[PDB]
């Protein structure tokens, strides 16, 4: 299943880190996913390709310039054909999660927007976007990292590109790595008792870090046996 | 005050999206922001160069091979002097948020450690990173759209480079979009009466999009009036 994602992005060469390099390369070269880029300073008309703009209302800062950002967006639009759904970057727009991502991930075309300076024309908004998205409660100086990020979160979900617990810990050679060894139970050899040592690791993990991701899940039997353990003997 | 930055990765040229271009791009030219990356690969001594390794106890994936990344990771630390703090970036870690990045820029120097695969050896975990932390609670291909999200962020406190409520909306040419006009009082040049618009537009905008954010702000006596005032406005 293609995925089709569209960019609207003052810097598009920042994009060749997801398209020519690792998983997200891969996808790439083979045709799984295609990401196009327009620049809203190839839609100016002005001598200085002038692609910001004051803000009514005054105060420091600038906005993306409407005319230039807009043309590029319904260009963006024209070429996806039906069914796009156009995504802002924005640090006002749904928290992404891994919930999110797979719901994006349903779309086979998005059209990402990326934002500069302060922002964007509220009017556009509200005429060109279906939907507001945030990577985090942090600040950047662009949509270009989150869109980026969003990217590659939803090509993962790509057939051929490749549970709410944080994961387990990992090991692999030498055996012993400055006096620190590795769990006898991941040399046993027994796959059963490694299955449940790892997932009472991940329970364990997810309890003492994040123990606010436990009250959004439906336990198990099974996990709710090894979390009770898990928390006995943390509790000596 | 000059940030230099370490950066361990399997994919140093992603990077170039943060040191070549925009804000972050023009902060290493000026020499306010350095970023230095190793490559895990240059650390290998097989014919095939191999930077990954199979876990112990089996089962899919693989994780980074310790030799080439403890080696690579000690060459950063050598580099960097005394102070750096190391950092993996991992979806076990602490969740950034602005809080976040405002502790980690109180930092002189950061030295990033990228992962791939099913990640990094736990013990290396124990004996090398000072500090995990995540960009959020979504699945991504590798550690370097965190990396170079977090650089991006601590960028912004660095001198010359460049509240907990969510933007107000903002405007800029043309009066009218779509038949969308611009709010009077923006056009007013009454600068108080826009002051007090804008952060009462925050304030709603916070309230009905992201609530949960309210809760942890000690409200001014304005801020607590101009709230009152939006939601009666949206109960009409
Ligand atoms: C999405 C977008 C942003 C952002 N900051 C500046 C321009 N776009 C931040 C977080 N998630
Ligand atoms: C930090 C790191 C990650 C990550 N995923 C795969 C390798 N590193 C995801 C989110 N925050």
């Amino acid at each position: 299943s293609h995925m089709w994602i569209g960019v609207i992005s003052l810097f598009p060469e920042m994009f060749k880190a997801i398209t020519e390099f690792g998983v997200t390369g891969r996808a790439v070269k083979h045709n799984l996913l295609k990401v196009e880029c327009w620049n809203p300073r190839d839609f100016t008309f002005d001598k200085h390709k002038t692609v910001d703009d004051r803000p009514y209302g005054g105060g420091p800062g600038m906005l993306m310039m409407v005319q230039p950002l807009r043309d590029a967006i319904h260009t963006a639009k024209a070429a996806a054909g039906e069914g796009a759904k156009v995504i802002y970057l924005s640090p006002q727009g749904r928290k992404l999660d891994q919930g999110g991502v797979t719901e994006l991930a349903q779309n086979q075309k998005l059209i990402l927007v990326c934002g500069r300076y302060e922002g964007i024309d509220e009017r556009l908004i509200q005429t060109e976007i279906d939907e507001e998205w945030s990577i985090g409660d942090y600040v950047l100086t662009g949509g270009e990292l989150p869109a980026m990020t969003l990217i590659d979160a939803v090509a993962r979900f790509i057939p051929g590109v490749l549970d709410g617990l944080l994961d387990c810990p990992h090991y692999t050679r030498p055996e012993v790595l400055e006096g620190l060894t590795v769990p006898p139970v991941l040399m046993s050899g027994h796959h059963e008792e490694i299955r449940k040592w790892r997932l009472k690791q991940s329970l364990q993990r997810t309890w003492l870090r994040r123990p606010e991701l436990l009250e959004g899940l439906a336990l198990t039997d099974e996990q709710r046996k090894l979390l009770k353990e898990a928390q006995a003997e943390h509790n000596s």
